[PDB]
């Protein structure tokens, strides 16, 4: 029927459907289209306080909940999808990563590398598209796959 993880859902607000993808937690109106070695990602890594490590480059101690994550997260996703922002600019910006120098850039990896949830989002992604909040023991990350 679909690609790899995407199932069809209604909206709650305007009763037309959409599609929903469980594995990248993408979200979109469109019916989406149509595995490689190693894929490239960049993400955007908003740390809390039960992270793996809770601190930063930005923050020593980071503080703030994990909801408090998810807001940020989900603030920063709908500017990159309304187009007020960029997606590298915000993760030069606010990721919790030493990737944030990079405009998040990650390089290529393989299977068994990244964290699971990390790494099974990255690869049902398709080239160009960015996950919506996908969560791992660092935090919570956007994932845009480059590669
Ligand atoms: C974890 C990472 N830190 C930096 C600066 C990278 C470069 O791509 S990746």
């Amino acid at each position: 029927k679909l690609p790899p993880g995407w199932e069809k859902a209604m909206s709650r607000s305007s009763g037309r459907v959409y599609y929903f993808n469980h594995i990248t937690n993408a979200s979109q109106w469109e019916r989406p289209s149509g595995e490689p070695a190693r894929v490239r990602c960049s993400h955007l890594l908003v740390k809390h306080s039960q992270s793996r490590r809770p601190s930063s480059w930005r923050q020593e101690k980071i503080t703030r909940t994990k909801e408090e994550a998810l807001e940020l997260i989900n603030g920063y996703i709908q500017k990159i999808k309304s187009g007020e922002e960029d997606f590298e600019s915000l993760a030069s910006q606010f990721s919790d990563c030493s990737s944030a120098k990079a405009r998040g850039d990650l390089g290529a990896f393989s299977r068994g590398q990244m964290q699971k949830p990390f790494e099974d989002a990255s690869f049902a992604l398709r080239t160009g598209e960015m996950s919506g909040p996908v969560f791992t023991d660092s935090g919570i990350h956007i994932i845009l796959r480059t590669e």
